[PDB]
DNA sequence: AGAGAACAACAACAAG
DNA sequence: CTTGTTGTTGTTCTCTGGTTCACGC
DNA sequence: GCGTGAA
DNA sequence: AGAGAACAACAACAAG
DNA sequence: CTTGTTGTTGTTCTCTGGTTCACGC
DNA sequence: GCGTGAA
């Protein structure tokens, strides 16, 4: 038990032969602290104290070849595995799943990726299920259905009726899930108001241009090496990169001024009205708080969306000591807040924001809809909870939540909060962690492109389809299954 | 002695535990194979047969923080270490060095590589000295000299006089250099032959840009997938370039032809006279021979760039059979090869080239000058040599060499020819071997700049200039003096 | 050339 | 004999040859 | 002072 | 958000 | 006390949100 | 049939 110390002339020889591990086969410093990398090193201590210092280590080393068919092997036995674990949260009913298609940078297959998650030991599980490629069929709807199956069938889960679907609002993506439950991702929602309201609003084209000729310059002239924080991308779309260009701009006035007054180039800063920037960079900071709390998978988000659209209604608060051409921005955001955050929202955003306990907020209309859907909802939980073995009322127990109270202290976790409240509400409290479990974006399946992407890269271009979709699987199963 | 074999049933742990290294911590299937790695399990089988199988891995294993510090550390050392053994060959003459100039595709550093090359026990030296930053100063040469001595003193070296450099005809390098002991890098010298023959018969130009918009439309539809062997890259000018694009181009014109046919794209290849591309093709073929030949530094190459020019005088060899657009181009080529290639040879590319045992060759009036020049060298070995110790002369033992008659044996390699020849010829065989050192290009340099590439990536990006001159130089050392 | 990666396609070989 | 599991071959894909110095008229 | 050359 | 990497800048701590 | 060697913090940099489907007039 | 929208 009590794990024995090396003696200090013997750890001199391990940051001696770390170092030239890392030196001859051009790897990472950090590979040294993986959580695989040591336990496949309390492997060798082990074989080393049963054989010996004498071992045919060539021998004994698997082969690249093997590794890659042994990852290809344990893909299909892990995914069997929990072929019932995963089974069981589609049919009870609290699995929700997020897609979305990515196309890596050297082949260019076109690619589709699934993740699931659902509520257990008072905790989420955010595991990535598939990504597989299309070959080269057409990105078409029922292509796309196709393989959506498959993934499913993996596991052999069959029906996907029960499970709540997450996705951006692509056209082809959209029409694929027209017969299952689709939740609208609210990342793209708000990327949607901010993109549309900026281009309602060019009276703020001029300073945003100017800042992007700035950050054009520096990175063409070989100078952002002065900078503490160098200038970021103008507009390659990563959502909020408006915020982040205008910020990194900001967070460096005093030392860009300077750097462009020794290039004579002061020309090109001059006519920016920082007044304006300033007041843009304060109202979008509100919204990045809005990108990442949305982001979240390891949490419930989906019943943060409505109380966050008020936070918008908020930031973009008519004030009389705006200039015009920032009230528009805040007249454009309101307007587009409404008719297209809103305009997109359903009574799973409603349902899994009364599911909060400060419940005082929708008092008002959505009560009358959501009593007719929360009731909906927990009658098939017993309808399949009957299937499941071969006074104090629901519609009662639904207003005996609406008559408590609680406070908002910064240490409360809703997901906490219903584990400990199973024993009052046992069917109603099974429905709000089933809600609190849908992501309230697709965020979680882009990570698995910026995943995928860590893979296949300039020297792994040769690796195949199979190879990726099992390495992902695996990473992720050894991640919802393992300490 | 004898390393025993494990179980059976071990070993299906080891590729059990191997195989999750490389999902949890994204690892590549390769790193279990290579050199460094196996040395680092050596060392940890025989720790846990010591300390046995309970032993804190944690504690023991070291932190990614101070493997940066242990590099950092051990890169002095092994500079300290070999500081005489180089100094030795700078001081006794055949000591040969590449530089060039390379920026990262991240910070966008300027960098200046510098390897060495001299011969030994009957081998060669590729060692990979420094790649130092200007940090930012205008690569200027006396900024370039500057840091060129700073690279020297690391292994105190000083006089640099008797250092044979090879560069590119960059004119900022050039200059810097122009104290010392410089040759042409004819690599580029032949690219420029290539370069600027093409340009000289535009007649040519419409097969290969027709060729061109066939590569850039295959890679815009996503399209090829269908190909065994893809179309490479039209002219981002990496050496020799347009003979690869060609050959990929025409090692798929079947299938090409087809899938255009299906696109209904068939206009844009029907135009390309295939006849030409092909005789194109062939007469590049020969070069590109030439090329890999001219890139070799585990093997003399200098001595094989004046031969390699009658190969070239021979491609082109006038032919009354070839259409006139390709007679304008083997005649521009003959041109280019006199003015370009010739032009910038010295007698260090005729010499190396003497002192190949086919020796019939250059009977012609440059032994007169060759001979001026043989003499002084070896005189110059002698004072350097006298300063070590604190009939059969030369002039009639380099006549000796020119009665001697060789066959060109497949399996002749002149570099053991020399190793095997010293005793009847002590002074002329070490100019030799000093010479069939000097490598016929810069490409060593370059492979420095693909591989600091391969440190300095996306996620490696915060990587630092002294991080990545001692991991170059350490895998570098590892590579000459270990097996 | 030099390096880094991965497979297809075998060939070997073994279990059944 | 058929399966299934390996190991070895060879084939394919990357990547650095890259934009501002120095010079001469 | 600006074009040319070579990277 | 989630992942992967690296340091600067400390703080701890030790040797001398 | 001064050195030198560590370990820990926090700060900075990456990266996926991406171009062709589906629809309606 | 072609524009528009959303990616
Ligand atoms: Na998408
Ligand atoms: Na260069």
């Amino acid at each position: 038990r009590e794990l024995k110390t090396v003696s200090a002339d013997c750890k001199k020889e391990a940051i001696e032969k770390c170092a030239q591990w890392v030196v001859r086969d051009c790897r990472p410093f950090s590979a040294v602290s993986g959580s695989g990398f040591i336990d496949m090193i309390k492997f060798f201590i082990k074989v080393g104290a049963e054989y010996g210092e004498h071992v045919n280590v060539e021998e004994l080393l698997p082969s690249p070849i093997t590794l890659s068919r042994k990852v290809t092997s344990d893909a299909k036995e892990k995914k069997a595995l929990i072929s019932r674990e995963i089974k069981s949260a589609v049919e009870k009913d609290g699995a929700s799943a997020t897609i979305d298609l990515w196309t890596d940078n050297y082949i260019k297959r076109n690619f589709l990726g699934v993740t699931l998650h659902y509520h257990e030991n008072n905790e989420l599980r955010d595991l990535i299920l598939g990504l597989k490629s299309l070959d080269f069929e057409r990105s078409t709807a029922e292509n796309i259905y196709k393989k959506l199956k498959a993934i499913f069938s993996q596991f052999n889960v069959e029906d996907l009726s029960s499970i709540k679907f997450v996705t951006d609002r692509g056209a082809n993506v959209v029409k694929s899930l027209a017969n299952n439950i689709r939740i609208n991702c609210s990342s793209h929602l708000l990327s949607n108001v901010l993109e549309n309201s900026f281009e309602e609003t060019p009276e703020l084209n001029m300073p945003i241009l100017a800042c992007k000729n700035i950050v054009k310059y520096f990175k063409k002239a070989n100078l952002q090496h002065r900078l503490r924080s160098s200038l970021k991308s103008e507009c390659p779309t990563r959502w909020n990169s408006t915020y982040t260009m205008l910020r990194s701009i900001l967070d460096n006035w005093e030392s860009v001024i300077q750097i462009l007054s020794e290039a004579g180039e002061t020309q090109r800063i001059v006519h920016i009205n920082k007044s304006i920037i300033q007041t843009m960079v304060n109202i979008l900071d509100g919204f990045e708080r809005i990108f990442k709390e949305l982001q979240t998978c390891s949490s419930p988000s989906l019943c943060f969306v409505v109380p966050s659209i008020l936070k918008v209604k908020e930031i973009c608060s008519p004030d009389v000591g705006d200039v015009a051409d920032i009230a528009k921005l805040k007249v454009n955001i309101i307007k587009n807040v409404r008719i297209i955050w809103e305009e997109n929202l359903s009574i799973w955003h409603y349902t899994a924001f009364f599911f909060y306990p400060p419940a005082l907020h929708m008092q008002q209309e959505k009560v009358a809809q959501i009593k007719e859907f929360c009731l909906s909802k927990m009658e098939d939980l017993e309808l399949i909870n009957r299937m499941s073995s071969f006074p104090v009322s629901p519609s009662d127990e639904f207003e005996f939540y609406r008559k408590e109270i609680v406070i908002l202290s910064e240490d409360f976790k809703v997901m906490e909060w219903w584990n400990l409240n199973s024993k009052k509400y046992p069917k109603l409290s099974k429905l709000a962690l089933s809600l609190l479990s849908i992501p309230a974006s697709s965020a979680a399946s882009e990570r698995t492109f910026s995943l995928a992407g860590n893979i296949i890269t300039e020297k792994r271009n040769r690796i195949g389809q199979q190879t990726v979709d099992s390495l992902l699987f695996l990473n992720s199963f050894y991640k919802n299954f393992c300490k």
